[PDB]
């Protein structure tokens, strides 16, 4: 498990372009025509569609668990799984607020085909918070930003272990 304060600095990394990950683009990339050319910082973790929102996912979950734990499927289906002890699943509920560093996904309305999923960068309050991911723009091409979400479509959020 990682502690709060290097959870909060690969976030951090993760916006700057810095992260200690071997699946940060170094170099601007591109394989796909049909995205945008990956731009250095974007993350590509399995070498297809360039860099979409679960791409981060797999990246943090395995960081998160020493690389023991290796994401499957589209973001919806991550709460479908189980990354293991101490990760919880909960429903968004209009109480529920989350906390730094836990997933936020994404199941309904124009989310429902794939789902989006991110990391809960700032918790907020009841009515927005600030969500780190990426290809909110659809062109998988930019490296993971910080946007501010209002609940739309968010149906779950992943609570992952933190040490002490
Ligand atoms: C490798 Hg944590
Ligand atoms: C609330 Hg699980
Ligand atoms: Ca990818
Ligand atoms: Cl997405
Ligand atoms: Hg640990
Ligand atoms: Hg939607």
């Amino acid at each position: 498990a990682k502690t709060q304060a290097e959870i909060n600095k690969r976030l951090d990394a993760y916006a700057k372009g810095t992260v200690d990950s071997p699946y940060r683009v170094k170099k601007a990339t591109s394989y796909d025509p049909s995205f945008g050319v990956m731009e250095a910082g974007a993350i590509d973790a399995d070498g297809y569609y360039h860099a979409q929102c679960q791409d981060l996912i797999t990246d943090y979950v395995l960081w998160l668990t020493d690389n023991k734990v290796r994401t499957w499927g589209n973001a919806k289906d991550q709460i479908k799984q189980s990354y293991g002890t101490g990760f919880k699943i909960h429903e968004n509920k209009p109480s529920t607020v989350p906390k730094k560093g836990w997933i936020a996904v994404f199941t309904s309305g124009s989310y429902e085909q794939w789902g989006h999923i991110g990391i809960v960068y700032d918790g907020g309050n009841t009515s927005t918070f600030t969500i780190l991911e990426q290809n909110w723009n659809g062109y998988a091409n930019k490296k993971p930003t910080k946007r501010v979400d209002n609940y739309y479509g968010l149906t779950h959020f992943i609570e992952i272990p933190v040490k002490a």
